[PDB]
């Protein structure tokens, strides 16, 4: 009990210290970064209204960890969802597992009734290839259309920001300098909502799959985390934020994603009911053990969508490094801090 109680007390203190000195983003930086996101969003709305009122798009809106207060270390990225207007009876969703490619968590969007509803029935028909709405082509078209009407230098002067598009292949990303030597990256994310299926143009790592839309998970995942914590004032999000801060701070663990780390916590929250403040140290080591377990198994099921392996996009190369890094730190987790 002595040695173990000891290790746990030390770790708890170091975990709590690590959160405040590394994971937590300064209020000033956080306020100004979000204000910059909101400024750009408002300005784009006015732009879309004046210049592209006939484009079948709903208004762009902000989404992401920075909006959910789950971002860590620095306020450096947020998404602007670009939601396409697609008529129900002209389009449908095909699950990736119901496809030859066989890719869970991704979808084909098929143009329906190509005869009865001829080409031109939707603006987005121009982005249809082989009968399917291409995420890539949609993204290229949106970039073209906006860039051919937008005036970032002018908007920058207005808001007193340095605003510039990043060079490809991150061309739907906006580099926003909202204060001296601090930048916010706003990436424009085309989205489709058909029925209750919400999809986003976040390409599969493999270009051979660039015609597939990704099933959007973050919102439902974020909501279940918050509800789990709100009911018992648990430290699920604190633990998550610490894990994110570590991976974002450690080059060798950079391959892990916020979504992957979130589902590790959601799986543990399924196993462990008690997330009272004093259990943080124990839940942290448990999260690290689970990480290793999933990595060795090569699969991490999505807690909300179990057919989906969230590690499916990691190469053997990266799996190896993650396991390696975590196997080098087993004896002394505090090293990760």
């Amino acid at each position: 009990d002595l040695k173990k109680s000891r290790l746990r007390m030390s770790l708890q203190e170091k975990l709590l210290t690590y959160y405040r000195n590394r994971a937590a983003i300064p209020a000033g930086e956080q306020a100004r970064a979000k204000q910059a996101a909101v400024d750009i969003c408002a300005e784009l709305r006015s732009f879309l209204r004046a210049k592209l009122p006939d484009m079948p798009l709903r208004d762009m809106y902000l989404s992401g960890s920075l909006y959910d207060d789950l971002q860590v270390v620095t306020a450096d990225h947020i998404q602007l969802i670009v939601p396409l207007v697609l008529e129900q009876n002209l389009w449908s969703c095909i699950p990736g597992e119901d496809t030859i490619m066989n890719v869970p968590g991704f979808f084909l969007v098929r143009r329906e009734n190509p005869e009865y509803f001829p080409r031109g029935s939707s603006y987005w028909d121009r982005c249809v290839v082989g009968g399917y709405l291409s995420p890539k082509t949609v993204a290229d078209t949106f970039e073209k259309v906006v860039a051919g009407s937008i005036n970032w230098p002018a908007i920058g002067s207005l808001l007193d920001y340095v605003i510039r598009p990043a060079p490809p292949p991150e061309a739907l990303t906006l580099e926003v300098q909202y204060e001296r030597d601090k930048h916010l990256f706003i990436d424009f994310l085309p989205s489709v909502t058909l029925g209750d299926t919400v999809l986003v143009a976040k390409p599969h790592r493999l270009a051979q799959y660039d015609n597939l839309w990704r099933l959007s998970l973050r919102p439902a995942e974020t909501a279940r985390l918050r509800a789990l914590d709100q009911a018992d004032s648990g430290c699920r999000s604190l633990c998550l934020k610490i894990l994110k801060a570590i991976c974002k701070s450690t080059p060798a663990l950079g391959h892990l994603t916020a979504s992957q780390l979130t589902n590790v916590i959601l799986h543990l929250a399924q196993e462990e009911a008690d997330w009272s403040p004093d259990m943080l140290a124990d839940r942290f080591l448990q999260a690290l053990r689970g990480l290793i377990s999933y990595l060795e198994a090569g699969v991490l099921p999505s807690a909300l969508n179990p057919k989906v392996n969230l590690f499916a996009e990691l190469t053997p190369e990266e799996i190896d490094e993650l396991g390696y890094t975590l196997y080098c730190s087993l004896s002394e987790p505090e090293v990760l801090l």
